[PDB]
């Protein structure tokens, strides 16, 4: 098995609907990698599509400091193995869960840093005529010594010119995408980033549907318990503006004054 030949497994660090993730050391270089193990996708299926969307995206983007690196992919028996860059701080979703456990939180300065760094990631991706289409806390990773945020899971990445949309998490999805309007897809990433920061700021779990869902797509920011500057709250608000064209672009977001 290539997996045991090339790597030594240190511990299982994640398991879910989309596979398990293992912290592994590669024998040859002594470096740590995050390896995802999953069911070999059915040939001709959506899962296969996701997998190929992912390879294409990394192939186009190459290495970028705000995108989780993608090294190699192969199969053993009925399973797919993918070797990724290890982000020792875990996912943002897990950090938020940790913040709750120990009564800690991301103050405003750190939220701006989050918004800025992931924004730079989005700016690069969009500059390459790609959109991510699944920005959410479980797809943002943390690399630390002091902190680097990185965009992971490129399985939904598609081309702005002639897109194939596998619609992302309903809780982070812009209304226009739900309406099968695929004409301003980069602004969908922007919308999703705002709500990602909103979760990190300590907002209640986001709605999947119903009144609360629509209220947000009306441009209403979910309730956040910590005090934030109005200038910052207004920035998050315009990022979920019902008109996608009124939302800042990534390049506009990173050039924005309100961020460091
Ligand atoms: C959503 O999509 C994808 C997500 C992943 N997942 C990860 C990537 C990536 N990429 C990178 N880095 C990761 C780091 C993780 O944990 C770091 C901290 C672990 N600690 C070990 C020590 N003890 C004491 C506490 C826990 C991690 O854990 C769940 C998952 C990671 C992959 Cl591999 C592929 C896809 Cl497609
Ligand atoms: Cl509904």
């Amino acid at each position: 098995s290539r997996y045991t030949t090339e790597f030594h497994e240190l511990e299982k660090i994640g398991s879910g609907e989309f596979g398990s993730v293992f912290k592994c050391v590669k024998r040859l270089d002594g470096c740590i990698y995050a390896i995802k193990r999953s069911k070999k996708p059915l040939a001709g299926s959506v899962d296969e599509q996701n997998a190929l969307r992912e390879v294409y995206a990394h192939a186009v983007l190459g290495q970028h400091s705000h995108v989780v690196r993608y090294f190699s992919a192969w199969a053993e028996d009925d399973h797919m193995l993918i070797q990724n860059e290890y982000c020792n701080g875990g996912s943002l979703a897990d950090a938020i869960s940790e913040n709750y456990r120990i009564m800690s939180y991301f103050k405003e300065a750190e939220l701006k840093d989050l918004l800025l760094q992931v924004g730079r990631g989005l700016r690069y991706i969009h500059s390459m005529s790609l959109v991510h289409m699944d920005i959410k806390p479980s797809n943002i990773f943390i690399s630390r010594t002091k902190v680097m945020f990185k965009i992971g899971d490129l399985g939904h990445v598609t081309r702005i010119s002639s897109p194939q949309v596998e619609e992302g998490d309903s809780r982070f999805l812009a209304n226009e995408v739900l309406q099968e309007n695929y004409t301003h897809l980069p602004k969908a990433d922007i919308f999703a980033l705002a709500l990602t920061v909103v979760c990190a700021a300590g907002a209640e779990p986001l709605p999947r549907n119903g009144d609360q869902w629509h209220e947000i797509r009306q441009g209403r920011l979910p309730r956040i318990p910590q005090v934030l500057s109005q200038e910052f709250t207004e920035l998050l608000k315009v990022m979920i503006h019902p008109d996608p064209e009124r939302r800042p672009s990534a390049m506009a977001l990173v050039k924005h004054s309100v961020l460091l």
